[PDB]
C-alpha cells in the first residue's frame, strides 16, 4: 500500500470517471472523500494555466496537493507513490 497516508477526493470536473479514479486509489491503499473536506490530502483535477475553475481555487488556497488524474494511473502502474510535482493539474497526458 504506497498511498497509505492519501486520502483522495475527485473534482466535480472528474464526475463522470469518480468511482473508476477513488477504486484506483483504494487499490494503493488509499482512502477517499466523495466532497471536499479538511481530511482530504490529495485533489484530483484537470484543469489549464492560469485556472478559474471555482473548486480548483478553493482546494489550491487551502496548500492541498492537487494532481492530475495520470498521477493515481501512473502509481498504479508501477505500483509506487510517485511524486505529486510531476502531476500537476495541467499535464494532460504523457
Amino acid at each position: 500500500k504506497p498511498l497509505h497516508k492519501v486520502v483522495v477526493c475527485v473534482s466535480k470536473k472528474l464526475s463522470k470517471k469518480q468511482s473508476e479514479l477513488n477504486g484506483i486509489a483504494a487499490s494503493l491503499g488509499a482512502d477517499y472523500r466523495r466532497s471536499f473536506d479538511e481530511t482530504v490530502t490529495h485533489f484530483i483535477y484537470q484543469g489549464r494555466p492560469n485556472d478559474t475553475n471555482r473548486e480548483y481555487k478553493s482546494v489550491k488556497e487551502r496548500g492541498v496537493h492537487i494532481v492530475s488524474e495520470h498521477w493515481l494511473l501512473d502509481c498504479a502502474q508501477e505500483c509506487k507513490h510517485l511524486p505529486e510535482s510531476l502531476y500537476p493539474h495541467t499535464y494532460n497526458g504523457s
